[PDB]
């Protein structure tokens, strides 16, 4: 299946067999995908705001400048993945497994990173930008060049990780060092 | 005045021996507890291996000097001046040394479990393999100075003042990799 230019709010997808869908330009705002298979699918240019996806699989599937503004994953398979330039500003991603996942240069301002393993993550160049990071884990991942607040500093786990300079300074600050 | 002099093994205890002025001076394995040298002086004189316990060293000076090994137990070592002095060595556990000027001074491997260091100036000392569990470096100046990862994971340093290369290397205590 492929669908173009569909604008869904508020269904119903619960449950659905969707593996390979294909979205070009789908906005879906408020719609429930738990339970989804959503395995192989492809989207490029589609939106998933605030839709629900509790205990669905989204295995080998890619999504290319895509917006998953504020949706929630809950205990959803998300790896391994393509994600290429995709929007998870204020999305709720707390508790999953991210493992390794590439997230150069993606948006996570302000999203919901609790509990969540991000480790070995590449987030080169990311934005996170109010990210709430209590208990996240980014051991081995590449932070380089990814904005962060001083409060991740201080709330991930961060073994391994890789750093530039700025971020290794601002990591001894958050810690109240003071540069002089 | 004790000038050029050499001095073994010998008790000094509970003497008074306020502003002496020693220079070139060396004590080795001596005994200075319950001694008081307030208002001292020395030039060039070294203190190895000994016993300070309780001792008074309040407004003394002590300019070019070792302090190697020596043992220092609850002393009065506020104010005083120490200019490039050693403490390589030295156990200070449990001293209140807050706001004192360190400036350039040796702490290699000198023990400051539970030492208070606060608003110190350590600029370009050297606490390489200082033991710091306990050691309050709260608004201390390091700028410049050689420590070792451990120092970053054990002194408390809220405040305390450090230079890019010093930040850098608290993050890399932590497990930050800089690449």
């Amino acid at each position: 299946q492929q669908w173009v230019d569909c604008e869904f709010t508020g269904r119903d997808f619960r449950d659905e067999d969707l593996s390979r869908l294909h979205t070009e330009r789908a906005m879906f705002s408020e719609c429930d995908f738990s339970g989804v298979n959503l395995a192989e699918s492809q989207h490029r240019g589609s939106a998933f705001r605030n839709c629900t996806f509790e205990r669905t699989t989204l295995w080998h599937s890619t999504f290319a400048q895509c917006s998953m503004l504020g949706s929630v994953f809950v205990a959803c398979r998300l790896r391994p993945l393509t994600l290429d330039d995709v929007d998870f500003t204020l999305a709720v991603l707390g508790g999953n497994d991210l493992r390794g996942l590439n997230l150069t240069g993606c948006r996570l301002r302000e999203t919901s990173l609790v509990d969540t393993d991000l480790r070995k993550c590449v987030l080169r160049g990311a934005d996170l930008s109010g990210a709430r990071t209590t208990g996240a884990r980014l051991d081995d991942a590449d932070l380089r060049g990814a904005t962060v607040d001083p409060v991740l500093w201080r709330t991930a786990s961060l073994v391994g990780a890789r750093v530039d300079v700025d971020q290794a300074v601002a990591f001894a600050a958050a810690h109240g060092l003071c540069l002089a």
